[PDB]
């Protein structure tokens, strides 16, 4: 929870650097009462600017002073039905994003099935790991100087961090679509 | 800037996600112009209660979220003159604290008074430490182990591990510099 | 390269722990000029056993002294066709991996081919995973939990969880794209 | 240990490609009775050319398959006395190094008494994180392009990595003492 990890990540920093409620409460300018408070789960309503200042007079940062994404998995696993999935179009149209399952325990994870509606090539803009595969059609892969490559139904890929990179499906072919895991 | 640190990292999340004004608004309750306010800067009131919420719908933290400690070095370099240490105390122990900085947040050097000469009276407590006898003799104990350590020597401590330190019995006191990272 | 990358990474080190050549020879039982040998690429018929006391010599790891994986993508790209992946027997199941890389080592995705459909014959087995039901329902079991999962439902599984998949009774088989990472 | 280090990585990471030891002794030409050695604990007499072969065929560093630096605390500590202190120094003469304890639990951590025998400001030569305290003397700091500050004793600084700096004992006072700890 975010009051309780605060509460504790708060009160475990604040031992790190030697203070008491009365010390931390002075550099503050609040009293050890307030301190004790949100130490006691009780800080929930503090501000984000409020917490950028305790987070500089403990000379850290206010993730250090929150806690993780959390828990939301069963025994481990979670699974998500067709039917749940969240739609973006990308309107220019273009491309639909169908996001498959997604987990706070892994929050880089952002698998989607990608529709690529676009036919022509020329019309392909660079976006800027993730891991791909072809579910269907022929897809004109474009990357590096705003390379490209024809990948067949079945083929695999891996791009990089921060490589720019374009798809679209192969000329004439109409669509595509493919499997698209960002982590 | 935590507001404007948020604004940013907020609009890359959100994006990463493939979530738009509305999506992310529906979610929250809240109206597409709101979260527009947000990603420009005016997030300055949210509460910790809701930074997590906001954090829980994109499915990340609030850290993630947030921009790091910052920078308070001059050309990578911070100095503390010894009239500027904050001294706090031990009461036993005085603990006279040394240069720290946002850019390495877990260091937290010291130099300790060990004001105490008999072991009987040790009281354990307690990341890694490194210690170094700075003046006297320094009894020390850990584990549930103890050891006579003189002015030089020098150790290491792994996390978790309780310990506590007297000067040497009958020696008065004693002066350790102790440096948690 | 192994030898070239262990020299320089070799010069850092002893550098770094204040080691000339003679130091770190004398604690080796080898001539200072064998070091400088070695800092010039000359350690490629060291042994494990050797490299691991050069290492606990130094205070560190033989993966401290050597390089990193390497770098086998094209302009930050790498590509597989269908027709390059190994297929791998799970004599009941068959992996065809997918595209792997040394700059993500821990990446390894496949298309298993599931092919009993019968759950009383399930068997477990098993970092994180992400999986895609490409084909047919798959009849999914963890914990010690089932679920019926239908053609594009979509799932996560954390680290150190046990579990097992059958195409769904009567179904005859399935296929399923699991990516581990 | 490093044979038995290699011998529980090489197997988990040959499984976690989904090979077995006939598939993995046919890539790398030899037979499954060899891999099973090596992963029965038989390969310390492996080079380091070997070793890189081994780790490019699984598609991985020769680190990701040994063992970490290992354990050498008692219960958690690690003590040296002032008399086990190894020396170098630095003649040009110029600086004696007298190398506190360390540990393979925390490799980085390289703590120092650094003795600066040079007192003329001139004669400091930039060297190129890391925790400093003035313990004798007075210290006359350089930093930057190839900035300087006067620190009395007891002064504490911090230099981030890849800061190049040069120490000198303040001009006229002969010689002074610092404790660095390099982490």
């Amino acid at each position: 929870t975010a009051s309780t990890g605060f509460a504790e990540l708060l009160k475990d920093r604040r031992e790190q650097v030697k203070m008491d409620h009365a010390a931390l409460a002075s550099l503050l300018g609040e009293t050890p009462e307030t301190v004790a408070a949100w130490e006691n789960g009780e800080g929930g309503e503090l501000t984000l600017t409020q917490l950028g200042r305790i987070a500089h007079v403990l000379g850290t940062s206010i993730g250090a002073l929150t806690p993780p994404a959390g828990n939301d998995l069963d025994d481990g696993v979670i699974i998500q039905m067709p039917d749940e999935r969240p739609i973006l179009k990308g309107v220019r149209d273009y491309y639909v994003y169908n996001c498959l399952v997604r987990t706070k325990r892994a929050p880089s994870l952002v698998p989607l099935v990608v529709d690529v509606l676009t036919d022509n090539p020329d019309d392909a803009k660079f976006n800027s790991n993730e891991f791909l595969f072809v579910l269907e059609g022929e897809i004109h892969m474009k990357w590096g100087d705003k390379k490209e490559a024809l990948l067949p139904t079945g083929a695999s890929m891996f791009v990089e961090e921060h490589v720019p990179h374009a798809f679209t499906a192969a000329k004439g072919t109409g669509s595509a679509k493919l499997i698209a895991v960002n982590f």
